[PDB]
């Protein structure tokens, strides 16, 4: 059996791989699909403030600039997105970004 | 109208916060209860290989050593446990260490 947390890490895994090809990385389109079928309200919190967060995530997010998404980038931005949840948890509005 | 992404997301800030002092902050033993209550089968993985995960895990993650850890160095750790259910996911033997 696995606690909420493990369920949730490795329901996590299994989000990445959805939107893999056969290289476990995943491309622009792909990664913009995840993000509209998986945090669609923090989409539309980020659209209700005017921001189009999915212009430019997948060129913030690929690091090594080599036009696919790998698990550390993914790690990364789930931890942007976790970020954003957290400062909403001590009042934040949603969407913040915030890199100061 | 919350997606299971959208819903562990916000399950991971609450673990997180059960386990913080008044600074938003967890310390050394929450982390480690932390990691007992909700990573079991991780840690029982490498207990079984002899890997003791909980020997300097706070002192690994804790890399400005005010002797706590806040909420980025709490996505540190998640994201090397996650790597490790990422590798496993491939056949990766458990606890398989991170470098990274
Ligand atoms: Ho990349
Ligand atoms: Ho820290």
């Amino acid at each position: 059996s696995n606690t909420q947390a493990e369920r949730s890490i490795i329901g996590m895994i299994d989000m990445f791989h959805k939107y893999t090809r056969r290289d476990d990385k995943i491309d622009k389109p792909s990664l913009l699909t995840m993000m509209k079928e998986n945090f669609p309200n923090f989409l539309s919190a980020c659209d209700k403030k005017g921001t189009n967060y999915l212009a430019d995530v997948f060129e913030k997010k690929d690091k090594n600039e080599d036009k696919k998404i790998d698990f550390s980038e993914f790690l990364s931005l789930l931890g942007d997105i976790a970020t954003d949840y957290h400062k909403q948890s001590h009042g934040a509005a949603p969407c913040s970004g915030g890199s100061q």
